[PDB]
């Protein structure tokens, strides 16, 4: 209720006490001198003035220091050489110790462990108990402000350690750390590595789940290498840890609880540094901004989740504000009760990378019920607002899963949800751009402002209905795909698909029909193709494509394949630039393309040195099967507007709209052009008289001497380019004669 931003704050700035008895144990002769000894501390020294005991109710053992628990000692050595131990004092209520030992190695258990508590007087008093080694070496457990014994008695306050070696603070493997509610750590030596279980946040009590539970290990003037082994926050409660450390924090195995918070705190830039009574200034912190190389290398974040079931999830947390939150190869796993888990790897000033899989119940999958809804959830660059959230691995979720994103410019490698669905995948907090690399969805909430996704999949889902890609919120302008690629529904029904709200453009490159999967375009005025726009069955189409859009514009170069085993459904502007279509009968007979309102076109001497001709603007190939004496209904469409970069057509020139749009069109049938017959040399005269059906072009190429910088147009085959209706009217494969007419020229504007 309090937060530990309150209590750190306020606990770090204190007087320590006001003991009487202080009393003073100096080190004399016959320690200074042996350097290998391995001396006791506690039984050749300590025990002189610190008494054991018994307190009536929950008692182990009782330790303080001379006459209760209000004295202060001191040991003054600085030269004692050699080694020393504490092994074994348990539940040390004591008050102000301050061993100072300088070049004396200590050594904090051996065969037991210790504990250093409080007790909740009238008074509210600390411990602080201080070290002042040259190693320190735990070696075994400790646990600082601990339960006395069990739960009666007299409840315990507050504590502070302090251990300030100057040639590392190590530890063993089976040495169990573990501050509770109220205790601190300063440690001051340089090369802190624990490889033990740090344990912030334990139950101080037997069934007390909802105490706070705060901590604090304040690393703060480690000038080497801090580096933990396997932190754990919180056991059954809510509990609010935080670790200001010393801006290179490597630590490994993290385990959080459900309910667990973590306040990694980097330094800032420059580093740290009747009668009325006069309180002294308790300056406050907020959440500042860390300094430019302030590094948290956590490389493996878990969950603990098991216990009850709440409204919600519970919301496991941490918050750091250093400039860099770099997670690694272990990546994040969260177990998952009923309820959905949620994990907030929040990052306030700085950057996110994760480089590890997102798993959910330690699997790269992880299937999750409609209750458990896992909500990963990132915070990158909150409070500055101009950080990336780099994922540099493939990320994979499963069903019920809701990663959301809220940073500047979350950049990905490729994002997986196709295989569970029900995927809320939020982008709402993007200031500008999400490049993804790779998509594949199903059923998927996906609400981003501004993109380049440079690859999309739209699958199918079963047979049910109802789940679909949905771009839920406003697309934008900047917005572009550089390959959707369609795959094959199921028969008979629409089940998967890809809809939109709003926005206004889509730059799309390249596009794929399937069977029975809908790319609804829903109110994008500017949907542009710029390459190929195929099918994913490209040879053999079938089925149906609802492509229900609004609106197209399509550019250069951009080849269609519209046949009648895809519905091509356009309620809007159809606008053509200088873009090869092509066409396909499958039976004889072309499908109409219906325009709703205008296709205005525009073009230029779009001349090449393979044909001679211009470029063929709009082909009707795979037509061997065309059923001649028949009008074939190429497009129903209200403007055909023609334009060139003059008015004027055929290039730059002053010539008539339409007529010379009849001469753009080919009909590519036999392996050649039909339609024309655009001919710069004799060796195609073989090929075209392959495809009119005359050996009078096949057995001799000079017998037809009209086509040298000429071509000609096919007599019985006629088409319309006027305003209103372009339609095909093949009815003749007639013969050519060779001087009589029909005859056309090459542009030749090169």
């Amino acid at each position: 209720l309090l937060g530990w931003g309150l209590k750190q704050a306020e606990e770090a700035n204190k007087t320590p006490d006001k003991p009487d008895k202080v009393w003073r144990i100096q080190a004399g002769k016959g320690f200074n001198e042996f350097p290998n000894k391995e001396y006791d501390l506690y039984k050749s020294l300590l025990s002189s003035k610190i008494d054991g005991g018994w307190d009536w109710g929950n008692a182990a053992t009782h330790y303080w220091i001379k006459g209760g628990q209000w004295n202060k000692l001191e040991v003054d050595m600085k030269d004692a050489v050699g080694t020393y131990k504490l092994s074994g004092l348990r539940n040390f209520t004591g008050g102000d110790l301050d061993v100072n030992m300088q070049k004396a190695t200590l050594r904090l258990g051996q065969f037991n462990g210790n504990s250093f508590t409080s007790y909740k007087d009238s008074a509210d008093r600390t411990t602080r108990v201080d070290f002042n080694a040259k190693n320190i070496l735990i070696d075994n457990f400790l646990e600082i402000n601990n339960r006395v014994g069990s739960g009666a008695g007299r409840k315990a306050s507050s504590t502070v350690l302090t251990l300030q070696a100057s040639e590392g603070i190590t530890s063993s493997k089976n040495a169990e750390i573990s501050l509770y509610d109220g205790a601190t750590l300063n440690l001051a030596s340089n090369s802190v590595k624990l490889n033990g279980n740090v344990w912030m946040g334990r139950l101080q009590y037997v069934g007390a789940y909802l105490a706070p539970s705060y901590s604090t290990i304040n690393t703060s003037k480690v000038t080497g290498e801090v580096n933990f082994n396997h932190l754990t926050v919180g056991d059954h409660n809510a509990a609010q840890a935080g670790i200001i450390a010393s801006n290179k924090t490597h630590i490994g195995t993290l385990d959080l609880w459900q309910s667990a918070g973590l306040n990694i705190i980097a330094p800032p830039e420059g580093g740290y540094k009747q009668k009325t009574e006069v309180q002294p200034t308790q300056v406050i912190d907020g959440p500042f901004a860390g300094g430019k190389d302030t590094v948290v290398n956590i490389d493996r974040i878990n969950t603990k989740a098991d216990g009850t079931i709440k409204v919600g999830g519970f919301k496991a947390s941490l918050t750091t504000n250093a400039a860099h939150l770099n997670i690694g190869k272990g990546g994040v796993n969260l177990s998952n009760q009923a309820s959905g888990r949620t994990l907030l790897v929040e990052n306030l000033t700085g950057n996110i990378t994760v480089d590890g899989p997102l798993r959910v119940n330690n699997q790269v999958g992880g299937y999750a019920l409609a209750g458990s809804s896992a909500n990963f959830e990132f915070k990158a660059g909150v409070d500055t607002k101009n950080g990336t959230a780099t994922f540099n691995n493939d990320i994979s979720l499963g069903r019920f899963v809701n990663l959301k994103v809220d940073a500047h410019t979350a950049n990905f490698k490729g994002i997986d949800t196709g295989n569970g669905g029900f995927n809320t995948l939020d982008f709402s907090g993007v200031t500008n751009k999400v490049n993804i690399n790779k998509l594949i969805t199903a059923s998927t909430n996906v609400a981003v402002k501004n993109f380049n996704i440079n690859e999309l999949i739209v699958k199918t889902n079963g047979v049910s209905v109802g789940e679909y890609t949905h771009f839920s919120e406003d697309i934008g302008s900047q917005s572009r795909i550089n390959t959707v690629r369609l795959e094959t529904g199921t028969r008979s029904i629409f089940s998967g698909g890809v809809k939109f709200k709003s926005g206004e453009k889509l730059v799309i490159d390249e596009f794929y029909y399937s069977p029975w999967n809908y790319f609804d375009a829903r109110n994008i005025k500017n949907v542009e193709i710029t390459r190929k726009f195929a099918s994913s069955t490209p040879e053999n189409p079938w089925g149906t494509s609802k492509l229900m859009f609004n609106n197209l514009t399509l550019g250069q170069n951009a080849v269609m394949d519209y046949s009648q085993f895809s519905n091509l459904t356009i309620q809007g502007d159809f606008i053509n630039n200088q873009g090869t279509i092509n066409y396909l009968v499958r039976g004889g007979k072309v499908a109409t393309l219906n325009v709703g309102n205008a296709a205005a076109m525009m073009f230029n001497n779009d001349i090449d040195s393979a044909t001679g001709f211009y470029k063929p603007l709009i082909k009707i190939n795979s037509a061997q099967d065309l059923i001649k004496n028949t009008e074939h209904v190429l497009l129903k469409a209200k403007i055909i507007g023609y334009g060139n970069v003059s008015t004027g057509t055929n290039g730059i020139s002053n010539v008539n709209l339409e007529e010379q749009f009849k001469e753009r069109l080919a009909l590519y049938n036999n392996n050649n052009r039909m339609d024309t017959c655009v001919v710069r040399n004799t060796d195609d005269i073989k090929a075209c008289g392959m495809a009119i059906g005359n050996q009078s072009m096949v057995n001799n190429p000079d017998n037809y001497k009209y086509l040298i910088g000429k071509a000609w147009k096919n007599i019985g085959i006629s088409k319309t380019a006027n305003g209103s209706k372009i339609s095909v009217y093949y009815l003749g494969n007639s013969t050519p004669t060779e001087n009589g007419g029909n005859t056309t020229n090459l542009p030749t504007n090169t």
